[PDB]
Order: structure tokens, then sequence, then C-alpha cells
């Protein structure tokens, strides 16, 4: 859990920006191998929030999930994880705008198995977007990202909260403070849109409380170019309004799961 200063080795340019600082490149020397990393770098609240995403991705072991190596303090608080070289998914799609419509499916798929996983695992993300998609290959996609994730106490299917990504957020979240993995499902449907219509913002030109007013209304963001019509049923059956209704993620994937097998079997046809 623990790393040791001088087994790692940064890059100077900074591949990425959030709030809480920088991600940057780098190396750790393992057992015998070098392993290549990416590093979260600080710039009293925040050293905190660090210490908690790491307590979070340190219990989470899945495929589809980016892994932590460890965390080390020197120059600032670092948190250090497997690197994804391809880097978020929605700056990848804004780029490879031919990136073929069977590719996105699996890209999503394995994000579903992924979430699937975590809601077993009685985790809430609650930051649940494209930019925190990870690509390994454009075959390969994880889950990253963990800052506002919280564990579920053993007695409840939610957490209370007390500036949020709004445009992901389920209508429970915005009117009661309450996240569960129905939640997250609902930022799953946001997701989907965001990668079929490559790697564009969500309700764009909007205010977050111009969209809240929308969805109430029963509308729901248009069929992106060329998605097929029944990822854009999965995509509204996600934005089910009410809780209670909405699917989890094992319908979710199981749903994404088949309809990827009559594509792959298509293309063979
Ligand atoms: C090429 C490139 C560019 C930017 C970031 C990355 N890698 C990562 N970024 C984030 N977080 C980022 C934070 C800033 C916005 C984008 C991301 N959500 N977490 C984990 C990783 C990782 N394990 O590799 C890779």
């Amino acid at each position: 859990v623990y790393l040791d200063r001088k087994l790692l080795t940064l890059e100077d340019k900074e591949l990425g920006s959030g709030n809480f600082g920088t991600v940057k490149k780098g190396y750790y020397q393992m057992k015998k191998v070098v392993k290549t990393v990416a590093v979260k770098i600080l710039k009293p609240a925040l050293k905190d929030e660090l210490l908690a995403e790491a307590n979070v991705m340190q219990q989470l072991d899945n495929p589809y999930i980016v892994r932590m190596i460890g965390i080390c303090e020197a120059e600032s608080w670092m948190l250090v994880m497997e690197m994804a070289e391809l880097g978020p998914l929605n700056k990848y799609l804004q780029q490879n705008r031919h990136v073929k419509d069977k590719n996105i499916i699996e890209l999503v798929h394995q994000v579903s198995m992924g979430m699937k996983y975590l809601e077993e695992s009685n985790f809430v993300h609650r930051d649940l977007a494209a930019r925190n998609v990870l690509l390994v290959t454009q075959h390969y996609a994880k889950i990253s990202d963990f800052g506002l994730s919280k564990a579920l106490r053993a007695d409840e299917n939610y957490y209370k909260a007390q500036k949020w990504p709004v445009k992901w957020y389920a209508p429970e979240c915005i009117n009661y403070y309450k996240f569960s993995s129905k939640s997250d499902v609902w930022s799953f449907g946001v997701l989907m849109w965001e990668a079929f219509s490559y790697g564009q913002k969500p309700y764009r030109g909007m205010k977050g409380s111009e969209v809240t007013a929308m969805l109430e209304k029963g509308e729901r963001m248009g069929c992106p170019a060329g998605c097929p019509r029944e990822m854009y049923d999965l995509m509204n059956l996600c934005w089910t309004y009410d809780v209670e209704n909405r699917p989890g993620f094992a319908a979710v994937e199981l749903r994404l799961r088949n309809y990827y097998y009559d594509v792959v079997n298509e293309g063979h046809h």
C-alpha cells in the first residue's frame, strides 16, 4: 500500500488535469519488471479525499476496474495506479470518429461488467462518466476515478450525501441526495449516450437546473446518429425516473452481453 519514492520515476509532461492537481505518467520498479503507471498528484480536504479513494480501490479486484499500485508521500501525496495508455474514453472517441459500432458496444459492455461487479461489492461510484472510463486498448476499457465513491453500510442500499456532475445524476440524487447502484445505472445511460455520440458532452448548452426541468417533464436526449435502436432502448431503460423500477447492472449487463452476441454473429454472416 505504501510505496518507496526511490522506486518511482515521474515524467515532466502532464497527461490530464482535475481539481485535485495532475495526472502524470511514470514507472515503478516492481519485483523484477518495471511497470508503467499513472500517478495522481495533489496540488487538507483534498488530502483526505485521496486517502479515502485509495482505500476504496484497494478493495476492488476486477478486470474492468483500474488497479491501484499504492500511495506515496513525497513532494505531495501521490496515488499510483496501473497505466491505461489510450486514456479517457471521451477524448479518444473525439479523436477517432470512425470507431465501429460493434467496438462501442464492446467497450460499454465491459464497463457494464465492471459495474455489475461493483454493485455486487456494494460500492457506489457517484461519478460514472466517459471521461472516467480509461482505455488500455481500443478493445479494453476500465472504470477509474473513485474520488466520490462510497462503500455502503451493511444495513443500507444507498448513501446519503450532506460540486456535482449534475448531468450524470439521477432524479433521486438531486432531489433526495441518495446514491445507490440504481443511481450509477442512470449515469451509465448518460455514459452510453456519450459513447455513441463519440465523446460529445450531454445536454449541451443547458445549465444544471434546466436539465432537471427537462427530465421531470419526461424528456430525454435523442438517439445519437448511427446508434442501434436496441442500444437506445437500453439508454431509456437506464433513464427510468423511478428508482424502484429502474434495472440494476445484472439486468443491464445481461442485455448488453446478448446484444453484443447478435452483432458479432451478424458480422460473421
Ligand atoms: C493518456 C491519459 C490521459 C489522462 C489520464 C490518463 N490516465 C488516468 N486518468 C485518470 N483520471 C483522469 C483525471 C482527469 C480527467 C481524465 C481522467 N478521468 N485516472 C486514472 C488513469 C490511469 N489509470 O491511467 C491517461
